[PDB]
């Protein structure tokens, strides 16, 4: 059964750098966080509509709770805490825009993605910026 549902490795991060860049991380950061990085795992349990998303580092780890198209709390990248809202885009692309609880700043989004040969595909918005993640079965 080939849904979200599993545990995933990063292979590939694109642009992260820019994404922190835009949501004003300063330089030192951007690039200790773009080390970080390359130890991203995702373990994902999803049933039906309804998702279970959990996201370490090394040492970090964030469990978000979600189901699609019911706003929920989150925060973004940058960690500014968010509305978010997730829908389907295709069989197994869902697509999130986040809306700021206080504060102002950039536009933020994230997809998930399954492709035909078995990755996941996180991209990530911040305004004219798009972050691109690929992840494979641990």
């Amino acid at each position: 059964m080939p849904n979200f549902s599993g545990n995933w490795k990063i292979i590939r991060s694109e642009n992260f750098e820019e994404l922190l860049k835009v949501l004003g991380v300063n330089v030192m950061l951007r690039k200790i966080a773009v080390a970080a990085a390359s130890k991203y795992a995702v373990e994902i349990k999803q049933e039906g509509d309804t998702f279970y998303i959990k996201v370490s580092t090394t040492v970090y780890t964030t469990e978000i709770n979600f189901k699609v198209g019911e706003e929920f709390e989150e925060q973004t990248v940058d960690g500014r805490p968010c509305k978010s809202l997730v829908k389907w885009e295709s069989e197994n692309k869902m697509v999130c825009e986040q809306k700021l609880l206080k504060g102002e700043g950039p536009k933020t989004s994230w997809t998930k993605e399954l492709t035909n040969d078995g990755e996941l595909i996180l991209t990530m918005t911040a305004d004219d910026v798009v972050c691109t993640q690929v992840f494979v079965r641990e």
